[PDB]
């Protein structure tokens, strides 16, 4: 419970914003066949031109205003093109003689937008919202989108529009004002209406994970992160328990505890549970790596390219799992019981730290020879997986910023999924599709298992000879699931948006769609 | 033949090649295990497992036709030994006729389905005995369960691992066997795999010979000479394009790479055509860099492995190895073009430079960001050449990106492509050849990193570290409207532990051509 | 016996040590070859060579007391096999009593005197025949010439390589049975019999050192390692004193204390004494470097190739000295008093650690400017050498994993010896010859002395200019011995068997032969 401090100025909680400005936006959806009213604020058309690379803009909607309809005639629009992510603003007086702003974002010439294309559209729309004090946005869909992509549009709009100012003090943006109303016109509106508040929920799970990830290691440490998790559980009425060191010692969690030895913050293992009222048909454990700062330990992140300054993000797994708890707790699916687990700790340099070469004993009795203190995530996950399997679940899914090698294999757009069960992997791939968080299935190559044979311990933490480190880490984790369907999502390459200098909150919507689909 | 230039008169002017190998003299017989075993002669090895009982005892069930060997094989003696994968024992003894025989076993663990990796460990253990034996016959008794493809793989791997390459040396511990007996259940169905294995073995071994051949022996001229000689022996159509023809074709990307080399570029084009109607045309394109120094981007960083870079023509060797198999097995209804833009990547006053803008044969200008990304430059022009042939499929195979070691490692190659059906055919070939491959994505979001400020395209990304995916995006720019796949064998081509090539890809490509 | 401090309750509080090993249960019988060999149960291996003829044929020359086995081993049958060094074959047949027997040979090549390295190769071949074969007995027939020392070395090596250290195995023990009996046939057997128990003692001292070296730094820390030394003294009836920090401060051991400042484990200085019951004619101090983990300190081992993961091995000098104590205490030489010393500590990174640049005062009052916290071994040895000279001994010999440069100079096979006294160096070289643990004499080059001149302190810990780091270390140590014959053995290159992934226990037999032959 109490966060230790070195000096009185050290923070004792993570600041967390629950009621965000996005939550105050009144959203209305209307059917496009009634025509568009253009009365105030900004009205943006989403337009493409199938076939025609950089083709002309042609506004097809009925617009219920003579002045605006006149402005938007093909002749007047012909100067402009649909190049993806392109946009323009128009200014005019409507029939009520009130000035309005109108514009468009180009959605290109391929009639089915990828998740990345749609994100490009949303970013252009967001630049129209920034540096312009507007009370209302209206979006007219003149493109084709399924229900999941419409929801993705809104989630992405909400998340990209929201600006995280929790750590601003003298430099808050004096000009940021958020719209209070969002109008949407789309064909077959009634079927899209359900997606609006689901988007709002998914936006918040994602933005909540993001807040946790962006919070630096002096704010977000094992104690404050587990305290935040308790507060979340209380707000959603989830069952919760936080296991402290004495309980962890009783459970013989020697791999997890060795990692956190050198830290000033005691280890805290988070265990939240959602249980549907009614028959429980699937039981699922979701396990998130929760290293609140990864210095590397005695194998210090000192090599060029090791990104030590980014390592507050090494609890992104735990944050995805807590974001997922927010969504599941809010949407209340039937027929399931979900355990949201994270072994939280910090990997530090101290007289008290574990050392390279140390032999430690995991909670399932396996001895492990530590070959590199910087492979700490798999040690904490090892004990968390053992704990998960004891719960008697149908599926165990872990999510973790586990290996830097992901940047060289899949890069920054797709997460890797590994697993011991093809049906579970397919469920995750399915969830990747409907969440629009991209994942690619990678193999657990058993030929490399022999490189984890230790001369002294039961197993080596790291390979001597294999450089395929994401596969080797999956081989190691596999040793801590005995007989349960298990998949492991490595988000090391996708978690942080290096270009925008912010978290993605990657995996919240993926894991939630996984729970919901099941 | 073109003459190979020499700096001194001691410089070699051809690659030595062994066509006739001791493996070719092995008479192979397959017998049904249901009849019991004849152990009267030579070295007999039982392949044995113990399901469930991990590292459990050896127990041999087969009846054998010798009372002395029966005694040796009794449960009480055999239980002194265990089945741990690759563990072996063998003993010399006298049979009923007082003739020297030897008898032993290789442990096959306690899992009934052996993977190709597992089967490799079994074979290595068998080969260790063979490299220290001298008896005229080996008999292998399968008391384990393998499918037809895995049985073929066993044979191929046995032949390949048993054969030792002594071309560059100037045992009194062994002699090559003249006979191989195999006892296995349903022997009749397995018999047809034998000569197929012997063909796949030599395709693989031939590729290996070319890869292991050092870069003073195997240069663009001697390698293309070797391909002409292979084509002649197989009756394939062949054409070697030299520098003047290559300039006429405007192959600026490929020619730029070889500018620094004393050896003129040579583009190998062999063709197999079926005697009956052609229903399918395929181009197989192999990366053919006979030595990759890196160029001005010299391989000087720790772990860059410049000492290994004679292996950078592994894709070319795999294609030529495939041409041996195809030219030998003679598939019907197919026309296959075997292609390689061969050159050497060197440091010279004459070399291309980082920064150069060069023009590929399809008109695209390319800004060179790194002279050690030379493979994709030579493949760009080879791909444009392939597409102009009007084929149904283009498959390229190349030691293209060091990043493979960090994504899939040393066991599985990666495949990328623009066509799902073709990728699935490659995956299926991978399953039947037992040369493992994994599908990796061409991620279009990374394509913008290849937008050059000056040229039509960048050779490399400044930002994206997913270099195998970026390389594939680059190559995809050189295939306009044909099903195409790219196999990156950088991680998988060289066997680091054994200090020798794998010949990776021969069987994969041959299976592709034969079964599709 | 001090309490081992723990960070968590799962931290181990002692080093596990096996004293009664399966090798100790083996009954050894030596027979003279003139009586013929009896060939019965187990496995009977002939060691055969063929002088002149590289890879020449096997010919078995011993009389075998069995007609069937004699027929089997006749020249005609054996000539199809060759003597290539390390090569081996197994034979199966029925003896004259109709009982199946296993026989075989190991090739010993064509050179009539085997080097220590060649013999190791023969033994490794023999061990592979023992492994994965449930045998009650092994019989070895020598048809090669070995002197008494080489015979003993054969047995020591056999025992050492055969013994498998499973102390840290839990779930992965080798489901491994040992022979109960070892028969040896050799010419002039009566003359070799005395080597058998000597070999068995030397095996254990070596294996004991090996157990200490392989024990990871969480098990083997300065408190637990000094407790193990106490236990060993109690078992052997050696005197002992363990000096703790209060006594070390009183003795002004500032160099040694500074190295340990960063550790959570208090320094412990080990002092064991063996004294012969008769008139003492020689007094000897053996000093071993005792760093239980070397992180480098603030000069962290982060450089590629710094092998931080192997640094549990930095107490290998101390282990060799304690292995020597075992042998000496067991064999009980006369007319000698031996002091076994080690300044044990751990070199860590902490708010409390010593710093690059710190100036510290050794117990002989010399001030030392610290140039690199990773040159910590010579600082601990400085103080241990001052203590040792105060004892009033005739010879001081230290042994230490002191400099990585040994790998570039002598490599992994030979240790280097440096000293201030040629008579003593020659004694060490003679011990090397009779122990078969190779050492080469290296110079202390006075010309480099000047590069240890400190602008501020009395001396520099390290050279800024000279890259010959092993010689520089020796020069520095020389300054802490005023008037006594001293030698220094640098075992950094030789201690760890990199290929086999285990210690050699190097130095035990060398130091024991030194003591015995004096
Ligand atoms: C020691 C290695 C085998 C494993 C090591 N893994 C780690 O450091 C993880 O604990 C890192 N948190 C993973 C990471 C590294 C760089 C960027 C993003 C994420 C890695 O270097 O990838
Ligand atoms: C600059 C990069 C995008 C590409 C570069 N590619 C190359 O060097 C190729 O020409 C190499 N032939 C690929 C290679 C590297 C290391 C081991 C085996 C194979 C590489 O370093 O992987
Ligand atoms: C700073 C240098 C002059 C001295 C430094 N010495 C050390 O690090 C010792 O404390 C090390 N124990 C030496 C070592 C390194 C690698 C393998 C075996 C032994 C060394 O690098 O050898
Ligand atoms: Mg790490
Ligand atoms: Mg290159
Ligand atoms: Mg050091
Ligand atoms: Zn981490
Ligand atoms: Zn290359
Ligand atoms: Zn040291």
């Amino acid at each position: 419970s109490e966060v230790p401090q070195v000096v009185s100025l050290d923070p004792t909680s993570i600041p967390i914003e629950y009621n965000t400005p996005i939550h105050d936006i009144k959203v209305q959806v209307y059917d496009i066949k009634g025509g568009c009213n253009v009365e105030e604020g900004l009205t943006i058309f989403l337009v493409n031109n199938p076939g025609k690379e950089n083709g002309p803009v042609k506004i097809s909607s009925k617009v219920n205003d003579k002045q605006v309809s006149e402005f938007l005639k093909d002749e007047n629009m012909e100067k402009f093109n649909v190049k993806l992510g392109t946009s323009k603003h128009f200014y005019m007086f409507n029939d009520n003689k009130n000035s309005v702003a109108v514009g468009y974002v180009g959605c290109g010439s391929v009639a089915d937008l990828s998740e990345a294309d749609m994100k490009r559209v949303v970013l252009s729309l967001v630049t129209m919202l920034h540096d312009n004090k507007l009370s209302k946005l209206t979006v007219v869909f003149e493109i084709n989108v399924d229900k999941n992509l419409f929801r993705f549009f809104l989630e992405t709009l909400f998340y990209e529009y929201m600006t995280d100012e929790r750590f601003k003090s003298t430099d808050k943006n004096v000009n940021m004002e958020y719209i209070k109303h969002l109008g949407v016109y789309i064909n077959n509106a009634d079927t899209y209406k359900e997606e609006v508040e689901k988007a709002r929920v998914y936006y918040f799970g994602t933005y909540y994970a993001s807040q946790l990830i962006a919070a630096p290691s002096n704010y977000c440490n094992p104690v404050s992160l587990s305290n935040a998790a308790v507060e979340l559980a209380q707000k959603l009425n989830l069952e919760y328990k936080i296991l402290g060191v004495k309980e962890l010692e009783e459970l013989k969690m020697g791999a997890y505890l060795s990692v956190g030895k050198g830290s000033m913050y005691p280890n805290k293992f988070i265990h939240l549970t959602y249980k549907s009222k009614g028959d429980v048909k699937k039981k699922i454990a979701l396990v998130g790596k929760g290293i609140t700062f990864d210095s590397g330990g005695y194998n210090l992140k000192a090599a060029p390219g090791s990104m030590i300054d980014l390592m507050k993000f090494d609890m992104s797994g735990c944050a995805a799992v807590l974001g997922c708890a927010y969504c599941v707790g809010t949407l209340k699916p039937e027929n399931v019981e979900i355990h949201f687990l994270s072994a939280v700790c910090e990997n530090m340099v101290s007289k008290n730290s574990y050392r390279p070469g140390d032999i430690i004993t995991a909670s399932n009795g396996k001895t492990i020879e530590v070959g590199n203190t910087d492979a700490e995530g798999r040690l904490t996950l090892a004990d968390a997986l053992v704990y998960a399997e004891k719960l008697g679940v149908d599926y165990i899914v872990d999510i973790a910023t586990l290996t830097g090698a992901m940047l060289y294999s899949l890069g920054t757009s797709y997460a890797g999924v590994f697993g011991n069960n093809e049906e579970l992997i397919n469920k995750i791939l399915q969830s990747s599709k409907t969440s629009n968080e991209p994942v690619w299935w990678l193999p657990i190559i058993n030929e490399y298992r022999a490189t984890l044979n230790s001369k002294y311990a039961d197993i080596n933490q790291i390979s001597s000879s294999v450089k395929a480190s994401s596969i080797v880490a999956s081989l190691f984790l596999k040793e801590f699931v005995q007989n349960t369907a298990w998949a492991h999502i490595d988000i090391a390459g996708v978690s942080w948006n290096f270009k925008a200098r912010k978290p993605k909150g990657f995996g919240v919507r993926l894991l939630t769609e996984f729970v919901l689909n099941d």
